[PDB]
DNA sequence: GGGGAAGGATTCC
DNA sequence: ATGGAATCCTTCCCC
């Protein structure tokens, strides 16, 4: 089995360039703006430019500002770098029947019925490369070895328009000597707790016993760390079927009022209703983010498919239930509909 | 013991 | 100190 993975680079800031080359050797910066007040919000992607002085995406804006107040600032335009993705993911059904579209910039085909051995897969890699860039002139990052864990490191090693194999040899490498909370799946909250138990490669878990490593991540984690240390994670090459559609708003100023909030609950519910593209949800669930950014949910799932009248009048339900038995204040609200038919 | 729901929570990008 | 979706985990009722 030989997994192909491609990340796009700096997705929306590169695509920002080509709608404008003047940004070429600029640095630049795309953003969401909260409207709160002047400049206020975060970053989402920013070029390598910008990128290599400190500026990445999660961090505020007026920060960004702090470090380069001379860099390019961009409204993010979300339906413009869509499409592109489409189109070049389109540009990849060429390559294999095999395909699986992770997000607006990322993919895995499953190229081992095109490729003989590693050394085709890599001249692949470069076709690939070459056929983007020519097409869409967007410059991607290839990363290829024998599962899609495996790819998409490679992918993060060779970062920007890189490409990466990874052999068996580096394989049963990077098992024992690469940092465990660079594996995906690993943010600081597990890494912290694998520090705790001793585990900082992905082989510490073969000398600790399952039971002990389950009471700390989980039985799912636990499995799926094992599964890469012992050499046999098989995940297949699968299309992606959207499971869930939402939007979520941030709301200008912070607020207990049910009439306050109620008009950004019903934009996001036009959002969401519209992205559902004639698709029909059993499940609605309203998502506020509160003064603390702690995540407070309350749903309700429907034995028929919602209509956009129900959606309306069971979400301030669902919203009045959350001021009812939560007593912070609200920056973001939010719907999020699932279980199609 | 586990499936289905409802809520929290993590990590993804 | 923004937005998107996927997966799991924990708790509950129910078989
Ligand atoms: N914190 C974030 N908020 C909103 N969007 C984010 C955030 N972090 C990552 N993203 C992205 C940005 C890009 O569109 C996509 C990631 O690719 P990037 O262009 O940032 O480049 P990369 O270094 O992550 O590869 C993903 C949704
Ligand atoms: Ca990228
Ligand atoms: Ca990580
Ligand atoms: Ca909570
Ligand atoms: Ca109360
Ligand atoms: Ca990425």
């Amino acid at each position: 089995m030989i997994v192909l993975f491609v990340d796009f680079d700096y997705f929306y800031a590169q695509v920002e360039e080509v709608l404008n080359p003047s940004l070429k050797g600029k640095p630049v910066v795309v953003c969401v703006f909260s409207g709160r007040f002047e400049d206020s919000g975060a970053v989402a992607t920013a070029n390598y430019e910008a990128r290599k002085f400190g500026v990445k995406a999660g961090i505020p804006i007026v920060e960004a500002k702090k470090i380069l107040p001379n860099a390019v600032y961009l409204p993010m335009r979300k339906e413009v770098y869509q499409q592109v993705s489409s189109r070049i993911m389109n540009l990849l059904r060429e390559y294999s029947e095999k395909i699986e579209i992770a997000s607006i910039d990322e993919a895995y085909l499953d190229i081992s019925d095109k490729v003989r051995d590693y050394r085709e897969a890599y001249n692949l890699g470069l076709e690939i490369k070459n056929k983007i860039l020519e097409k869409e002139k967007i410059t991607v990052t290839v990363g290829i070895s024998k599962n899609k864990v495996f790819a998409k490191i490679a992918a993060d090693m060779a970062k920007p328009n890189g490409i990466k194999v990874i052999d068996d040899e580096e394989v049963k490498r990077l098992i024992r000597e690469l940092d465990i909370a660079d594996v995906p799946g690993i943010g600081n909250i597990t890494a912290e707790k694998l520090k705790k138990l001793g585990i900082n490669k992905l082989v510490d878990t073969l000398s600790i016993e399952f039971d002990k490593l389950k009471g700390m991540i989980g039985e799912a984690k636990a499995k799926y760390l094992i599964s890469l240390a012992r050499d046999e994670y098989n995940e297949p090459i699968r299309t992606r079927v959207r499971k869930s559609i939402g939007r979520i708003v941030t709301m200008k100023r912070n607020s207990r009022n049910l009439e306050e909030i109620k008009p950004y609950l019903f934009r996001a519910i036009e959002e969401s209703y519209y992205k559902l593209d004639k698709r029909i949800p059993k499940a609605i669930h309203v998502v506020a983010v509160t003064e603390d950014l702690d995540i407070v949910s309350r749903g309700r799932t429907f034995p028929h498919g919602i209509s956009k009248e129900t959606a309306y009048s069971e979400s301030v339900k669902l919203l009045q239930k959350i001021l009812e038995e939560d007593e912070r204040k609200i920056r973001r609200i939010g719907v999020r509909f699932s279980k199609f038919i």
